[PDB]
């Protein structure tokens, strides 16, 4: 049995997680770590208790040693619904594909602030700041705020873990009190100048007859941020190094963009860039064989899920062409991925700039491991050196 600490950030940094989950999936599926926290680590056991959220809740928070939050996602139905309908229809698949040629735009850009250069770090300055820019002009964050936004933003996931330092807590505390300050200000802005963005809707929204709280309207604008700039980025990144590693991959989808949609699934399954979630349960229960006390909380292993030989066949191996590919990179059930349509636009329009305006890109070093962030939420590469063929901007 692994000795690990699901809840601390190093047992995802280190490149031994996939080993511990195989051994979870073949022995505890419902696992406990040396601190007694339950985890399930099956596709199955993912799907059942996804099914089941009257015994698997979410109101009591979505993370392992933290109390609820006043977002939807630390809500169950009816709250939850509610909440999801007051922002559902900017995010369907058509609304999602009328943004192609902002996001698209937006791409060119930043290559265009790297092409002549032949090298760059392609999650500094390609996965990262992509993705911040299109949450942002939806959430009403200008241009030159991106940075700042993903400052705090890093803040406040990169030491999420049981081994935070007294240090390191407080730059997290520190980055939501200047997030809180500078939100709540927007907030009431935009209740004296109402515009087009989603912090607008939330802030004019009323649920069973009322407004949201200020409380409630600062969390439920970081949710979506957080979804938009701690996520997609790492599937960026890590998805694309698998492309550079395995460059028969990288070949086949670059004689053929038809394949890309299917690439895209391959680089959100092989990366998941939210290791997990958790659960709180309402009563007692067995639950694929492992016994569960009422209050606790189990995480849903997301990753390990995604590895599941009963599932996928050949796991380890990265395949765009995968079919079936019914990956849980964004869940399942009542809380899945909202922005889900968003990221894999985010994902085709950001890769085939890349297949096609860095067409020899590769790795500066293939032999190098490249190391993994250490937190216990979301976590991706912390660097990628890459190097290319310089060519002119497009302006
Ligand atoms: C690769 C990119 C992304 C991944 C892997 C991802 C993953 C997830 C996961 C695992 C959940 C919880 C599902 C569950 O517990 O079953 C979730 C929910 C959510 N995500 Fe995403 N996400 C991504 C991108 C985004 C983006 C771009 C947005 C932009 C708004 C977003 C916003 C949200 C929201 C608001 C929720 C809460 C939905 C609810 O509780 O009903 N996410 N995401
Ligand atoms: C769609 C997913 C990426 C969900 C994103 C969830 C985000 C908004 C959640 C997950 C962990 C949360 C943090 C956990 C630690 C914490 C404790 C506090 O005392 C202040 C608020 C903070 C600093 C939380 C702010 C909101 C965070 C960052």
């Amino acid at each position: 049995a692994p000795d690990v600490d699901l809840a601390d950030g190093n047992f995802y940094a280190s490149r031994e997680a996939r080993a511990a989950y195989r051994w979870m999936r073949a022995n505890q599926p419902v696992f406990r770590d040396r601190n007694g926290l339950a985890a399930a680590s099956t596709y199955q056991a993912v799907i059942d208790a996804e099914r089941q959220p009257e015994l698997f809740s979410n109101a009591g928070g979505i993370r392992p040693d933290q109390p609820a939050l006043p977002m939807m996602i630390d809500m169950d139905d009816p709250a939850h619904l509610l909440r999801r309908k007051l922002v559902n229809a900017g995010f369907t698949r058509k609304r999602v594909k009328d943004k192609e040629a902002s996001i698209a735009a937006l791409c060119d850009t930043l290559i265009d602030a790297v092409c002549e250069r032949g090298e760059c770090d392609f999650v500094r300055d390609l996965a990262a700041p992509l993705p911040m820019a299109v949450i942002g002009d939806m959430l009403g964050v200008r241009p030159e705020q991106r940075d700042m936004f993903l400052r705090w933003s890093d803040d406040l996931v990169t030491f999420l873990s049981s081994h935070v330092s007294q240090e390191d807590f407080q730059i997290t505390m520190d980055a939501f009190a200047a997030y809180n300050d500078f939100t709540r200000a927007t907030i009431a802005a935009r209740r004296a100048d109402p515009t087009d963005d989603l912090v607008s809707v939330l802030v004019s929204s009323e649920v069973d007859g009322e407004r949201l709280s200020d409380d409630e309207l600062v969390m439920e604008t970081l949710l979506i941020l957080i979804g938009g700039d701690e996520t997609t980025r790492h599937t960026l990144s890590g998805g694309t190094e698998q492309l550079l590693r395995n460059r028969d991959q990288w070949d086949l989808l670059q004689r053929d963009p038809s394949l890309l949609p299917g690439a895209i699934e391959e680089m959100l399954r092989w990366t998941a860039p939210v290791k997990n979630m958790c659960r709180v349960l309402t009563a007692d229960t067995e639950f694929h064989g492992t016994a569960l006390c009422a209050g606790e909380k189990m995480m849903l292993l997301f990753e390990s899920a995604n590895f599941d030989e009963a599932v996928f066949c050949e796991p380890e191996k990265f395949d765009v062409q995968r079919n079936p590919n019914s990956h849980l990179a964004f869940g399942f059930g009542t809380h899945f991925c909202l922005g889900n349509q968003l990221a894999r636009l985010e994902l085709s329009l950001m890769t085939e700039r890349v297949l096609r305006r860095l067409p020899d890109l590769r790795l500066v070093a293939d032999d190098s491991v490249l190391p993994l962030r250490p937190a216990n939420f979301v976590s991706g590469l912390e660097s990628m050196p890459v190097v290319f063929t310089p060519s002119p901007p497009l302006g």
